[PDB]
C-alpha cells in the first residue's frame, strides 16, 4: 500500500526536477550562445545548486521501499532517480568539476589561427574558416599547418584540466558504484553485454572499410603523389577533408569510383537557388509534418539561433538541439551554412528537436531518449532520404540526372565515405576514453594511446610527428566538452534498422523489386513511416530500449544486417574493383606518435 504514496511523490517530484532543470538548462543556453566569466558563474552556480538536491533526492528514495513494489513503472523511476552522475561528489569536488569543464569547452570555442598567407590575420576560428579549408584546399602543406594549428591550441594546451576532469569523472563514477566513467556511460544502455554486442558487430563491418580506405589511399596517390602517400601506410588524416578524419565525403570528388559520371553536390545550386538558414530548417520542418509528425512550435522560430551571431561575442557553434522541459520550449543554435552537409546537420538536429516534441507529456525522468543512440538515430534517417537522388530531384536541388549503375556506385561511395568510414572513429572515441577512465594507461602513454587507437581502427594517422609533449584528444569537440560518443557508433548501425523498416512501411524498399532499392528510398509524405516514429519516440525512456525498438518495427534486437544490406551493392562491386586494380588492403603500424 505504501506504493500509492509513492506514485504521488514521483509526480510531484519530477515536475520539480522539470523546473529546476529548467533554471539551468536557460543558465546554459545563456553561456553556450555568449561566452563570458559572468555567464560562465551563473551557468556553474545554478548546476551545483541542482546537484545539491538531486543529492538530497537520492537520499530521501531510501525511505522508500521501491525495490519491494509491484509497479515496474514506479522502480523504473526509482532506479533512475538513484543514479546521480556527477552530483554524487562533494559539493567543492563538484564545482572544481565544473570549473574544470567550462575551462575545456571554453578553450575550444575560443580558438582563434593565423592566416596560412597573411601571418598578421590572426582571427580564423575552426567554424567557418579552418573547416572551409580543410574541406576545400587540396594542398597538402596548407592542409598540414592548419591541422598543427587546430590541434596545438584545441587539444594540447588543454591537457591539465582533461586530467583532472578524468580524476574527478572517475570519483564520480565510484561514488555511484560504478569502476569507472566508462561504467557509469554503459549503463544508459542496459545491458551488460552491451560492449560485445558492438565487437561483434564492428568485426563483421570491418572488411568493408578496410575495403574503402585501401581504394580510397590508392585514390589519393594518384592525386598528391607517392611523396605525401604511401601504398602501405596509414592514410594521412589531414587528406581526408575533415578535422579528425571521421567522415571523408568532402574528398569524393577526387575518390569517386566514376569520375565522368554524376557525384550529387547541391551546395552550388542550394546558393544558385537563394537558400537561407531559415528556409533549411523550414524545410527540414516541411519534411517532419510531411510525416505526420509535430511541427515546430513558435518558441522554436523566436528563441532559436540560426546563424553565427555577428558581433565580436564568443559562442559554441557546434550545432546543437535544447529542450527546455517545460511545453514546446525547444530551441537549435548551430551557426548554419548553405551547403549540402549543413542541410544534413539541420534535419540531424530537428530530428533530437522531435523527440523532445514527442515525449513531453512523458514524466521528467522519462524525458531523454530510449538509449543515447536512439537520441542520434532519428534526424539521420531522416538525412538519409534526404541525400537521396530521388528526394534531391524532388526539391530541385538536382538537375539533369541519370541514375544508371555507374551513378549509384558514386552515390553509394559517397555514403559510405559518411556512414561506414565513421564506425571505426566512434568505436575509437570511447574505446579511448574508457581507457583512461579504468585506469589502463599510464599519464605518460595518454597521447600516443590515442593515436595508437586511430592507427589501429581507423588506418589513418597525424601529418606531422607527435610525442607525449603533444595532446590531441580534446581537440575533438566531444571530447573537450565531456559528451559521450558511443550514442553515435551505436546511432550510425541501428539508424539503417530505421530506415529499412520505414522504407518498407513507406512502401519504398522491397529487396526482390529492382526499381525500389534501399539506397533511394524517400520517406518524405509518409504517414505510415511517421506513425513508427510516433510510437517509438512518445515512449521516451519508459521502457528499456528494446521496447522502444520493438513499437518501432517489432525487433528487439540491435543488429548490423541493415547497414550491411544497404551497401552490400557497394561492397560487390569494390571488392572486384580493389582486385581489378591490384590495390593493397590493411596498413603498418605507424610512426607518427614517438613514446
Ligand atoms: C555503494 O556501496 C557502498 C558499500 O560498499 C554503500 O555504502 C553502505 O550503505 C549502507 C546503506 O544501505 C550502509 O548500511 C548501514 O550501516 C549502518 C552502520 O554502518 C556503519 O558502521 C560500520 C561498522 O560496522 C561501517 O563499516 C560503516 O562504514 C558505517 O559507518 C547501519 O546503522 C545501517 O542500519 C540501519 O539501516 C537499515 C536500513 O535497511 C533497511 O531498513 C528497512 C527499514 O524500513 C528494512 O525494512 C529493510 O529490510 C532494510 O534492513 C536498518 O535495517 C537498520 O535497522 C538501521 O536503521 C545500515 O545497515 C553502510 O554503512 C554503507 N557503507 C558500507 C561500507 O557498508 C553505498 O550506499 C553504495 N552507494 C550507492 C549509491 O548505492
Ligand atoms: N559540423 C558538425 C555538426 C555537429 C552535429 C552534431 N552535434 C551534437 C552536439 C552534442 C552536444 C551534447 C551536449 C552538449 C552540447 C552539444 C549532436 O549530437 O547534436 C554532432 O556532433 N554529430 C552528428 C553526428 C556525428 C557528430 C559529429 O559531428 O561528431
Ligand atoms: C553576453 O553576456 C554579457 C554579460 O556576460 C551581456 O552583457 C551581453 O548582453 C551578452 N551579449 C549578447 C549578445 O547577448
Ligand atoms: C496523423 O496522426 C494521427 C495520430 O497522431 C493519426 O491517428 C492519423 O491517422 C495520422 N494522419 C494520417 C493521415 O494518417
Ligand atoms: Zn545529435
Amino acid at each position: 500500500k505504501e506504493e500509492i504514496q509513492a506514485k504521488e511523490y514521483l509526480e510531484n517530484l519530477n515536475k520539480e526536477l522539470a523546473k529546476r532543470t529548467n533554471v539551468e538548462t536557460e543558465a546554459a543556453w545563456a553561456y553556450g550562445s555568449n561566452i563570458t566569466d559572468e555567464n560562465e558563474k551563473k551557468k556553474n552556480e545554478i548546476s551545483a545548486e541542482l546537484a545539491k538536491f538531486m543529492k538530497e533526492v537520492a537520499s530521501d528514495t531510501t525511505k522508500f521501499q521501491w525495490r519491494s513494489y509491484q509497479s515496474e513503472d514506479l522502480k523504473r523511476q526509482f532506479k533512475a532517480l538513484t543514479k546521480l552522475g556527477y552530483a554524487a561528489l562533494p559539493e567543492d569536488d563538484y564545482a572544481e568539476l565544473l570549473d574544470t569543464l567550462s575551462a575545456m569547452e571554453s578553450n575550444f570555442a575560443k580558438v582563434k589561427v593565423c592566416d596560412y598567407k597573411d601571418s598578421t590575420k590572426c582571427d580564423l576560428a575552426l567554424d567557418p574558416e579552418i573547416e572551409e579549408v580543410i574541406s576545400k584546399s587540396r594542398d597538402h602543406e596548407e592542409l598540414a599547418y592548419y591541422w598543427r594549428e587546430f590541434y596545438d591550441k584545441a587539444g594540447t594546451a588543454v591537457r591539465s584540466q582533461f586530467e583532472r576532469y578524468v580524476e574527478l569523472n572517475t570519483k564520480a563514477a565510484k561514488l555511484n558504484n560504478f569502476t569507472s566513467g566508462a561504467e557509469a556511460w554503459l549503463d544508459e544502455y542496459e545491458d551488460d553485454t552491451f560492449e560485445q554486442q558492438l565487437e561483434d558487430i564492428f568485426a563483421d563491418i570491418r572488411p568493408l572499410y578496410q575495403q574503402i580506405h585501401g581504394y580510397v589511399r590508392f585514390r589519393l596517390r594518384k592525386h598528391y603523389g607517392d611523396a605525401v602517400v604511401s601504398e602501405t601506410g596509414p592514410i594521412p588524416m589531414h587528406l581526408l577533408g575533415n578535422m579528425w578524419a571521421q567522415q571523408w565525403s568532402e574528398i569524393a570528388d577526387i575518390v569517386s569510383p566514376f569520375p565522368e559520371k554524376p557525384l550529387v553536390d547541391v551546395s552550388a545550386e542550394m546558393e544558385k537557388q537563394g537558400y537561407t538558414p531559415l528556409k533549411m530548417f523550414q524545410m527540414g520542418d516541411d519534411f517532419f509534418t510531411s510525416m505526420n509528425l509535430t511541427k515546430l512550435p513558435q518558441d522554436f522560430w523566436d528563441k532559436s539561433i540560426i546563424e553565427k551571431p555577428t558581433d565580436g561575442r564568443d559562442l559554441v557553434c557546434h550545432a546543437s538541439a535544447w529542450d527546455f522541459y517545460l511545453t514546446d520550449d525547444v530551441r537549435i543554435k548551430q551557426c548554419t551554412r548553405v551547403t549540402q552537409d549543413q542541410l544534413f546537420t539541420v534535419h540531424h538536429e530537428l530530428g533530437h528537436i522531435q523527440y523532445f516534441l514527442q515525449y513531453q507529456h512523458q514524466p521528467f525522468v522519462y524525458r531523454t531518449g530510449a538509449n543515447p543512440g536512439f537520441h542520434e538515430a532519428v534526424g539521420d534517417v531522416l538525412s538519409l532520404s534526404v541525400s537521396t537522388p530521388k528526394h534531391l530531384e524532388k526539391i530541385g536541388l538536382l538537375k539533369d540526372y541519370v541514375r544508371d549503375d555507374e551513378a549509384r556506385i558514386n552515390q553509394l561511395f559517397l555514403t559510405a565515405l559518411d556512414k561506414i568510414v565513421f564506425l571505426p572513429f566512434a568505436f575509437t572515441m570511447d574505446k579511448y576514453r574508457w581507457s583512461l577512465f579504468r585506469g589502463e594507461v599510464d599519464k605518460a602513454n595518454w597521447n600516443c594511446a590515442f593515436w595508437k587507437l586511430r592507427d589501429e581502427y581507423s588506418g589513418i594517422e597525424p601529418p606531422v610527428v607527435r610525442s607525449e609533449k603533444d595532446f590531441d584528444a580534446p581537440a575533438k569537440y566531444h571530447i573537450s566538452a565531456d559528451v559521450e560518443y558511443l550514442r553515435y557508433l551505436v546511432s550510425f548501425i541501428i539508424q539503417f534498422q530505421f530506415y529499412k523498416s520505414a522504407c518498407i512501411k513507406a512502401g519504398q524498399y522491397d529487396p526482390d523489386n529492382v526499381e525500389l532499392p534501399l539506397d533511394n528510398c524517400d520517406i518524405y509524405g509518409s504517414a505510415a513511416a511517421g506513425a513508427a516514429f510516433h510510437n517509438m519516440l512518445s515512449m521516451g525512456a519508459s521502457k528499456p530500449w528494446p521496447d522502444a525498438l520493438e513499437a518501432f518495427n517489432g525487433e528487439r534486437i540491435m543488429s548490423g544486417k541493415a547497414i550491411a544490406e544497404y551497401f552490400e551493392p557497394l561492397r560487390v562491386w569494390l571488392e572486384a574493383e580493389n582486385i581489378k586494380n591490384n590495390v593493397h588492403i590493411g596498413w603498418t603500424t605507424s610512426n607518427k606518435c614517438v613514446s
